[PDB]
């Protein structure tokens, strides 16, 4: 399936957007909504993804009927159907993901004024899930999309792309979990995974706040501050960047394998040791300016990466953070 010219459910004519673990997202003309263009997510016919897609449709029926005008900027689902035993989800058509924009921008960062608007809308959208006893669990730049990704290009003492409109929506509700629903041990894409998740101390709304903080650094720098595919390495990077893990979380965790007594079981002089030393350093040292508005973002990021998820700032508090004052003038 998934070639252009193909028609899905005698309605959606494929014209073009993105592969992934789940399957494919294609652009389609809706021949039965005045030729409106739509995005259609074709999901692998694989138990893990079938489950997740059935679950995403459930969550999207709720979010879309709770918020029919999309004030809280969750992507609108139009319809869903089966095509050769594949689940297909039809959504409003957005622009590039923030990940795909950054990449197409030569992995250059967003300017600060754009990060402020985007940060605000992310916190607003996700806080809305948090109000409805939902946790996203998988926030990341790939899953934040521009409503519209049109740009202007211009040189800079390196060629640069700036968004005309930085408005975003949030997508992928396939991992989203209700407060009372069963809570998987593994959640999030490693680089955006909260410490309560790695340590299997149980997680909720706060694991989204950690993810967002990670997203905000990535937008600021153009790269992740956790460039890793290993759990222990991840905890070690957190240490050099955020300070020691709390006493209590280390001694609660059944994830004892990561520990030698009460210290992280970490060789400084081994290959990965040397990597963490060189590539990681105290968070505030990644600042590109000492400007107040830079200091203000960084104060918010630091709160979002509070180790203890109880102490971790909530998105309700995050929206009243100073960094957003400029938006209220
Ligand atoms: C792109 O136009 C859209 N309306 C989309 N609507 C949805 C709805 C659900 C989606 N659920 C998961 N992913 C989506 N996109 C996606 C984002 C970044 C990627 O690589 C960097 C790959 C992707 F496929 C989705 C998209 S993309």
């Amino acid at each position: 399936i998934c070639q252009s010219g193909d028609v899905l459910s005698a309605r959606y004519e494929i014209v073009d957007l993105g592969e992934g673990a789940f399957g494919k997202v294609v652009e389609c003309i809706d021949h039965k909504a005045g030729g409106r263009h739509v995005a259609v997510k074709i999901v692998k016919n694989v138990d893990r993804y079938c489950e997740a897609a059935r679950s995403e449709i459930q969550v999207l029926e709720h979010l879309n009927t709770t918020d029919p005008n999309s004030t809280f900027r969750c992507v609108q689902m139009l319809e869903w159907f089966e095509h050769h035993g594949h689940i297909c989800i039809v959504f409003e058509l957005l622009g590039l993901s923030t990940y795909d924009f950054i990449k197409e921008n030569g992995f250059l960062p967003f300017r600060l004024d754009h990060i402020r608007k985007m940060a605000y809308q992310i916190c607003k959208s996700v806080n809305f899930l948090h109000s409805n006893k939902l946790t996203h669990t998988d926030l990341k730049p790939e899953n934040i999309l521009f409503v519209q990704s049109d740009y202007t290009e211009a040189y800079n003492p390196r060629d640069e792309r700036t968004l005309i409109n930085p408005d975003i929506k949030v997508v992928d509700f396939g991992s989203a979990t209700y407060d009372d629903e069963h809570h998987s041990t593994l959640v999030s894409t490693r680089h955006y995974r909260a410490p309560e998740v790695i340590l299997a101390l149980g997680w909720s709304q706060p694991c989204d706040v950690w993810s967002i903080g990670c997203i905000l650094i990535e937008y600021y720098l153009g790269f992740t501050v956790f460039p890793t595919h290993d759990s222990k390495e991840h905890l070690a990077m957190m240490e050099r960047i955020l300070g020691p893990l709390p006493k209590h979380m280390i001694q609660k965790t059944r994830k004892r394998k990561y520990f030698h007594h009460d210290r992280l079981d970490w060789d400084e002089h081994s290959s990965a040791g040397r990597y963490v030393s060189r590539a990681c350093k105290p968070l505030k040292e990644f600042m590109l300016s000492q400007d107040v508005e830079h200091e203000r973002l960084f104060d918010l990021i630091q709160k979002m990466l509070e180790y203890d998820p109880a102490k971790r700032i909530t998105l309700r508090e995050a929206l009243k953070h100073p960094f957003f004052d400029l938006l209220k003038k």
